[PDB]
């Protein structure tokens, strides 16, 4: 078995790498699947959809490779990935390290300690136009988990993050 | 200006990175374009030198399968010198592991350069070379997995 | 300011990269320094390296250095906020540390550091058993207490299949 | 067998990575060696020997072949300087040997170094490092000679060359 990991802010190109990393295995004729967070499992166009990796476990039971965009949203992430890898399965996880508060996401960091490879990607800064490595919420909100595109958040460099 | 470069065999996930690298700039509200090679098996050309005129207003340019452009080097180059980000995806070597058409020359005037790995279609380990299945010759001949294989070293040898 | 980070097990080549990453800036005529924990068994050229147990002490003298290196960052409890604060003062902090222990448990409050870090990478060792990409550290002795220093005579860089005793 | 490759300008931190990459194997109890180029060589402030730690010295990889005949891993700072580079690395890898090569892609003229590029086509991994620019202090990716010289191969440290970004190179 084996575990990969990708992180960085948003607009990093995260989800995109993940898929690139998966196709690799699929195009070598591999049993590949993709879980992602829904916010209510449910198929799509290949790949599944859940809120807790622990449900799907049963069906993904025959796939060698598993991808997961937005891993942090699964509370049962860590032990899932882990256990799965221990069963000879390649788990490629894409997720955000930190929140709009630059605080570690839901029990996600813990994942990077039992991970064979880990990398952190860089976005371009939407302010000063240099290597963005952090995500910033535009609205004056609170509650950790709230989904959006660039109409809601910004990939910023350090100097830009500060208000 | 500035130049990026991505290489490796086929099935490396090359074209896919390229786009990922582009969207990054586009999703920061940039003038992005993509050239790619035509009459095979975003714009479309056979010589970067034609298109020059229209891409004249784009800050970022992508090019899957760069090697196919003879006028590659000096195009990318010149463009970068005009403040344009040129992200190129191409193959370093042929099915003969020989350098592609004047492509290597590009990697000397390139700010960043990386080589990707495929999975081997034989022993299922890190494939880093491309191999033609048919008993053919002529360098340039387009195909998918029905024609080529991403193989490790031990596998490449006939 | 700006923060780099390097992790992975032991024999990864961690400390070694760190230095490489530093010289880069130094050889561009930069104010460079290296903090490290009371430990090991480093090179040559110019203004370089201190020694502490708490980054918070040294703060005063490194006060004039643009770049700071730290092999074995996890050993500093006051790591996070130090690196952080420093970076906020326009200083480049390149940290080398271990993500996980011999129990593959996150090291002392270290992970927290990787959330306020511009670049983060994890290196691979070679496995001392099956001779493939080792990504985890394993203690040879039948010990416990998290922090206990050693070289290959104590630990091993192992792949997954090998980690399971 | 297997072949690694590192490039970029000077002050990139090339030679240093190479070693880091080697120790990895050595500290896993591997037969490791280091060739390097010699005839004008000092910097500053054939036959086996320590430092670089079990490392040799040559001008043509083809000589040493005989003794390195028993080493699984081989390192080579400044590969470009060996004309017989390509085929050496290559052949060696074909014999189950890990060849980690460090070299410069381009000259002070940003022209490909002596038959070096050819090497990167038969290479499992290849990466290009970045220096800091000695002028504008940003990612230097090219090497520039300070003197008003010509002849491709002429050895030196920062007292001779500079790691520069693009805008700075146009001297
Ligand atoms: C920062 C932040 C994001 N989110 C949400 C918004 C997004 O839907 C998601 C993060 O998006 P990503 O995982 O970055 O989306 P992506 O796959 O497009 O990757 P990238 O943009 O780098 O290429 O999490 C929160 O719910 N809370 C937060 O604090
Ligand atoms: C190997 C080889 C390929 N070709 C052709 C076949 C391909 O259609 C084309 C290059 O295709 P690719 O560049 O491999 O297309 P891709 O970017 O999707 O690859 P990847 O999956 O790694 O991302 O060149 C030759 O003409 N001669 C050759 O020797
Ligand atoms: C795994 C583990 C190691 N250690 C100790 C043993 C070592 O002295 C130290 C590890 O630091 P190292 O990674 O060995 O620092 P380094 O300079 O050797 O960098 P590298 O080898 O990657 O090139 O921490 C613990 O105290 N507890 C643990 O659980
Ligand atoms: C650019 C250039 C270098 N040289 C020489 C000078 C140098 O001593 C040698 C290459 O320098 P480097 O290989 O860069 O020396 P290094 O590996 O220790 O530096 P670093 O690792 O930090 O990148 O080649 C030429 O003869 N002609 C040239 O055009
Ligand atoms: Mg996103
Ligand atoms: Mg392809
Ligand atoms: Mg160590
Ligand atoms: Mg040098
Ligand atoms: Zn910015
Ligand atoms: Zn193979
Ligand atoms: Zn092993
Ligand atoms: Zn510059």
């Amino acid at each position: 078995g084996h575990i990969q990991l990708i992180i960085g802010p948003m607009f990093s190109g995260k989800s995109t790498e993940l898929i690139r990393r998966v196709r690799r295995y699929q195009i070598a004729q591999y049993k590949c699947v993709t879980i992602k967070y829904s916010n209510d499992d449910k198929n799509n166009f290949e790949a599944l959809e859940a809120t807790k990796l622990c449900d799907v476990l049963q069906s993904i039971t025959d796939f060698s490779v598993i991808g997961i965009d937005e891993g942090q949203f699964f509370p049962d992430i860590v032990e899932f990935c882990e256990r799965m890898a221990n069963e000879g399965k390649i788990v490629i996880v894409a997720a955000l390290d930190g929140t709009f508060q630059r605080k570690p996401f839901n029990n996600i960091l813990n994942l990077l300690i039992l991970s064979e490879m880990v990398v952190k990607l860089t976005a371009v800064c939407m302010k000063c136009f240099k290597e963005a490595s952090f995500s910033k919420r535009l609205g004056e909100e609170t509650e950790i988990e709230i989904i959006g595109g660039n109409d809601m958040y910004q990939s910023v460099c350090r100097k830009c993050y500060v208000g």
